[PDB]
């Protein structure tokens, strides 16, 4: 009667956090998943085994708590669709595209077998698409660009100063992602300036903007991350700035022609209309004075 699935996920805030296990090795007001470094089913299959046994030999290392906005949609999805689940972390951190004859990231576990459903802030398009199912999207949004206070001020992507810029002007955007794949295809001269100032993953492009004197000048990611950050910058030296582009949507992932994806989408179309993705929003992302 009951299914059980495993599930990818990707951290990517306020989507998907991880914090630490508690002392009993439990996660109040999270889920226990797995961080293990590893796109082998064979390897997955070992530790969720040795995790539910009687003998957890699983290294303390790999347990973590996850908890979020998507977090929260899986918990959701599993009451609703009547199953339970393993979580794991996709162990390259990316959202997956197509380098040296193969798929990586969500993508490459979604057709190789090794998970189920990928559930996190994972961008719909047209490359991914081909390969893999999306459900309808969940959330909307689009590319922002995120600077510091009295630093640069831009109209959006079509501003000069992205176009042909100053000299030592510090734009960027994380490998891989989104906005990286978008200015490749659109701005090929601004996806070869960039390679200079891209950086491993968002809390770097972050923190270097929060750098006093900032190490970065602008950060090109999703809005609905970027806004996040800015919400909760204790200090409000963060804003995002010009209008609108690049218009994306997060969709849960499943292998091509999946049985489950139709009924995830008919899903989210009910908690869309019945206010339950208005109650995440406005759970994650918080008003809290400067």
């Amino acid at each position: 009667n009951k299914l059980h699935l495993r599930v990818v996920t990707l951290i990517e805030h306020p989507f998907v956090f991880t914090r630490e296990v508690d002392d009993e090795g439990l996660c109040p007001a999270g889920q226990l998943c797995l961080d293990p470094m590893t796109n082998d089913s064979s390897m997955l299959d070992r530790l969720f085994s040795s995790l539910h046994s009687s003998n957890d030999t699983v290294p303390i290392k790999f347990k973590k708590c996850c908890y979020g906005y998507c977090i929260d949609l899986l918990e959701q999805l599993a009451e609703d669709m009547n199953f339970d689940f393993d979580l794991y972390i996709v162990g390259d951190g990316k959202y997956g595209a197509w380098k040296n004859g193969h798929w990586t990231g969500l993508v490459g576990d979604l057709l190789s077998g090794t998970a189920n459903m990928a559930v996190t802030s994972f961008s719909i398009n047209t490359a991914r698409s081909q390969v893999i199912d999306f459900t309808s999207p969940f959330f909307s949004t689009s590319l922002g660009i995120l600077v510091r206070t009295r630093g640069t001020e831009l109209s959006g992507i079509h501003d000069p100063k992205l176009h042909h810029p100053s000299q030592g002007f510090r734009f960027g955007t994380v490998r891989e992602s989104s906005a990286e794949d978008y200015v490749r295809q659109s701005f090929p001269e601004m996806h070869e300036y960039m390679r200079r100032y891209n950086v491993p993953a968002t809390p770097d492009g972050v923190q270097y903007l929060k750098n006093d004197p900032e190490k970065l000048d602008a950060f090109i990611m999703d809005k609905a991350l970027l806004d996040y950050e800015v919400s909760i910058d204790a200090d409000c030296k963060l804003l995002t700035v010009g209008k609108p582009f690049a218009i994306e949507g997060y969709g849960i992932g499943l292998p091509p022609n999946s049985p489950l994806t139709s009924n995830i989408s008919e899903l989210i179309s009910q908690y869309k209309s019945h206010g339950f993705m208005d109650v995440l929003h406005d759970k994650w992302y918080k008003v809290v004075p400067c």
